[PDB]
RNA sequence: CCCGAACGGAAACAUCUUAGUAGGGGGAGGAAAAGAAAUCAAUUGAGAUCCCCUGAGUAGGGGCGACCGAAAGGGGGACAGC
RNA sequence: GAGGUAGAGUACCAUCCCCUGGUUUGGGGGUGGGAAGUUAGGGGACACGUGCCUCUAAGGCUAAAUAUGUCCCGAGACCGAU
RNA sequence: CCUUUCGUCUUGAAACACGGGCCGGGGAGUUCACAUCAGUGGCGAGCUUAAGGAGAUUAUCUCCGAAGGCAUAGGGAAACCAAGUGCCCGCAGCCUAGUUUCUAGGCGAGGGGCAGGGUCUGUCAGGGCCUGAAGCCACUGAUGUGAGGCUAGAAACCGGGCG
RNA sequence: ACCUCGGACUAGGGGCAAAAGACCAAUCUAGCCCGGUGAUAGCUAGUUCCCCCCGAAAUGCGUCCUAGCGCAGCCUCCCUAAAGGCAGCUCGCGGGGUAGAGUGACAGAUCGGGGGCUCCAGGCGCCUGGGGCUUCCGGUCUAACUCCGAACCCACGAGCGCCGAAGAAGGGGGGAGUGGGUCACUCGGCGUAAGGUUGGGUGGCAAAAGGGGAACAACCCAGACCUGGGUUAAGGCCCCA
RNA sequence: UACGGGGGCUAAAUCCUGCCACUGGUGGUUGGUUAAAUCCGGGUUCAACCGGGCGAAGCCCCACCGAAGGCCGGGGGUACCCUCUUAAGGUAGCCAAAUGCCUUGCCGGGUAAGUUCCGGCGCGCAUGAAUGGAUCAACGCGGUCCCUACUGUCC
RNA sequence: CCGCAGCCUGGCGUUGUCCCUCGGGCGUUUAUGCGUAGAGUAGGUGGGAGGGGUCGAACCUGUCCUUUCGGGGGCAGGGGACCCGAAAGUGAAACACCACCCAUGGACGCUCGAGGGACUAACCUCUCGAAAGAGAGGAACAACGUCAGGUGGGCGGUUCGGCUGGGGCGGCACUCCCGCGAAAAGAUAACACGGGAGCCCAAAGGUCGGCUCAGGCGGUACAGAACGCCGCCGUAGAGCGCAAGGGCAAAAGCCGGCCUGACGUGACCCUUCCAAGUACGGGGUCACGACGCGAAAGCGGGGCCUAGCGAACGCUCGUGCCCCCACACGUGGGGGCCGGGCAUGACAGAAAAGUUACCCCGGGGAUAACAGGGUCGUCGCGGGCGAGAGCUCACAUCGACCCCGCGGUUUGCUACAUCGAUGUCGGCUCUUCCCACCCUGGAGGUGCAGCUGCCUCCAAGGGUAGGGCUGCCCGCCCGUUAAAGGGGAG
RNA sequence: UGCCCACCCGGUCAUAGUGAGCGGGUAACACCCGGACUCGUUUCGAACCCGGAAGUUAAGCCGCUCACGUCAGAGGGGCCGUGGGAUCCGAGAGGGCCCGCAGCCUCUCUGAGCUGGGAUGG
């Protein structure tokens, strides 16, 4: 697909339809020392089999594409619903 | 007091649990152990330890799965401290 | 009033391992470092700082209150010779 | 005169399926704890004493002992907030005169439907939950769950010894 | 590389094996005994007093699931609740594309003739044969065609009819088994077929004795409180009888 | 204490498993490099120090020598052609082998008949010379086939 | 799927002393600096108009080093005492003193490397020695401990999907969708049939406006059946993204204009999933708010409608706050919500390879193999009919294409019976049955001179061998005989 | 008066349609006049938009006739189902019969526009 860089949509803080910056969604860094991460080593310490099952088989060819819009007039950022696509082209 | 199991359970099973039990080794006594806080808790309080009833399946742990699982305080027993 | 004493590879720290709810927080050990020590230290749920509160280890030793039937008295909605 | 042999598995299969010589004796849904219900009783905005102590003809018994737990308010993670009333239909019973024999009408407990209120959430409608004042204890009972778990039945694996 | 005797040593996930997974005490794809341990069984067999009342399913969805379970439906028992409830029919009023029928009403399938137009081959401008196009006329089929279209089945209202305060629409609660069905008839599909399989509806049987069909789970008659009398059903009536 | 210690295939024995591309040497050269000694110039009041021409042998190069070391494939196509290692591409043998499908290749032996076996010829789908192919002396309670003698195995 | 031994490498400790070249440093020792304008070396910031001054300066004269030989910096004597300005320039001034930074070199005690070397006193190896102790070689290595990484079926535990007309192979009927199945309510099976999806579209989306298609006819240069143009007809025969079904004409089709509603938040409801429980997903109807389109009504939370998709846990993102302790407070760091993404196609979500013919266990006739029953595609046989050949003539005999029947001799399916056993091929012996008659008996026809033939019908009383090859059956063959029939009886 | 006759606004959505022929208009309705302004023609006043308005029943509109399409009625012909039941027939396929219902096609003939709300014309 093709999507323009700027889309006039509603801004919750601006309480009307405003211009926005549109870009793909990117996951953040794993951010070690998380509670869900801390227990991993505390569960991996000692002797035993691979404590947590890990996925090895993959079925879906692609992954869901998500749109991220930022509200220029108030620096707000909104999170949109995902969708399955080949590759979301950001060219206007 | 050291060493240290599998069986099963998770309807599979590997983390986990079954479990510091079964069992090994050492060493006593008629009881042993422990015993005088680097204890608690929290509006500035209590006052060794032990066991009994509660606190309580609460706190908290774990493919958050089966399950495991306190303490503090209160109530009893005798309450000895050098 | 003045002066003095008050326990080291011990606390504590990093790491690996063990276990217990102890979890970024517990205790033990191996390994490496490693203090202060009275004008000392520790502790008061992640770390650090600040104040406030309470204890003083790294040596002892200890009456009773409970664990049990190889045994001895007693009792029993325990059976009558497969 | 009419009549396939017991039990079980089983769509039927029982009669070519299994287990069945005879007799006698033995022999299999129990125990606890929790949860929940029923039935039963005691008390009641309380209930309930445990563990435990004292006295006693001594495990019986009597008194004492709320320790505690459940209910007595819910929402949400929290900071916190935090109700119990108001309409209507209407059973039994009662009252009214007829009782002609009675929904003829009222009163109407209970109950039902619209409400309302507290709470979080949503910017309002809303949405989720709670709220109309009764549970606790004791016995027996039943079922689920955990313990060998109705009875009996395996290859397995492990520890320690003995060849 | 003979054979054998007495002594001695090698221990089980080990020992030995001129090695067959052989032997190691009759126990060897991992020795024995005792203890974990009353291990694990979604499997297999048994499960014991009487009377009486009531009284099923073999289906759907999910499941490393089809030899079991969860949620349903189907049962029994209890309490509350207080006038309606509806397994049938009739009327009224709606829904339908199936049986059938049609193909010039689409989609396709498919047989022939006639007329005209066009091209080619042959023969003497003509004729014949063949090729393409059109028109007209005729016929043959459709689970995946429907211009039409029943019986029929279903919704709702009213009516009829039945049950109902002796024995009660709704609500709550305790306890289950049931998830392998089969056959007969009837309308399908698969397959020629099948006491085959797989669907819709009904009926038994399962759990239903009694009478007939010779005996018999299911075929017909017909639902066993008991004794007795009588009349009858499905069937039968020469003898067995 | 390596003619050893341990580990792996095998089972005795016998026989089959044209080329100078590189090096070495020899011979030579248009041509390039090449030490010591010597000449010239700068520079130094002379010496130390910088560049220019001559510079032997060896090396750079070519050809030959393989009873000099030694070497001597595969693929494409139809035993042969062709690029490269590096020059060519291993002759030869064996075979109805366990290899051959037409099958019982055909024929002969052996019997009345032989789907068994043996041997011979040659159509090699698809042998192509190494942990392979061929090979039987002696040996075997090994397996198959045939003959004699034998004989109640049979009729 | 993995885990643990062992092995290799490296780090740390047992780990000592001299060094040695270089590159790093540690705390020190010191000394070295011109874009232009200007008395002139302003390298860049500070306190600082005072700093030096028998608490020794200006002046010039040389020895000396260096440099962009610009020029400054260090030497005592000759000289016994003087210069910079708060004054002139510089986007930034004082060679007025003392500080910081960059930058060049050497050295001091310590550390690390590229490393290298040496020694012995650790320690190791061996010998002597009763002990004590001594001697010989390697060496701060090795070896051990510990940690990490690589390898690691040497050893240990495990799984080895599901559906299935036995199982495996086969395929996915295992996730969702169209029609048919399917029988005019709904629901309704098949490893039934014909098919699709794991997307694509910033425009293929919203709205407004305009035009009407496929196709055919007549006339015009190139001109053509079909490029364009002018007229006539054309009820969909086109087109609408992707399979099918349906729907659609001033449109949902085609062409332009403007847009981003393919909207945020909170809802109810349909299908999923009938009656009669339920995850997703899709879809519909809303309110609040703001948008966009059009004059407007109004229409727009995606595609004309029906397929285009993923729980817990954990991770990440956005969101405004909330919480972090047995004392409070501060900072950091964490935790929670609410929603989004990261996947599981075995698609209602374990992390998962083969053999066991050395197997073992509890079962299974809910189920394979031999053996009954049902059936008859095949097999054998029969009959109908009759193209054809036989000299003529279908039926003496052969009968093609077709059609209708029988048997349950093999062979195909069926799983009703048997899995706590109905012991499996052949053959031997022995008994019996049947007739679709091989011979023997009777009768007949004949393309029957006679024999030999060929064929039909009746007839099951009797007989129907012996050998070779092959285990058989089957099959080939030998020599006689009347021939050397075929089948049943678990 | 009137009512229907067209018109504007419709409902029914073909019995109301299509095609041809003819008839009707001095109002109504169109045809038709012209574009400077409004607006507008990826050329054009074609069309649309605006300003109009001579002529005119030829279009259209309207009525009528005839054809076809199409709804019904009747006739002829075509074709033929299904519920309910039986130890009825038939081996089966199938069929009859008693109890209840039908419809389908195709030719012939006969009809074939209805109606609400308002300003013109008779």
């Amino acid at each position: 697909m093709k999507v323009p860089k700027v889309i006039k949509t509603y801004c919750p803080k601006c309480k009307t339809h405003t211009e926005h910056s549109v870009s793909l969604y990117k996951g953040g860094k794993r951010r070690s020392l998380a509670e869900g991460q801390r227990r991993y080593e505390r569960k991996n310490v000692g002797y035993g089999s691979k404590r947590k099952p890990e996925q090895k088989r993959f079925a879906k060819t692609t992954k869901k594409q998500t749109l991220v819009l930022k509200c220029q007039k108030c620096s707000y950022t909104i999170v949109k619903e995902g969708m399955r696509l080949k590759k979301l082209e950001l060219v206007e």
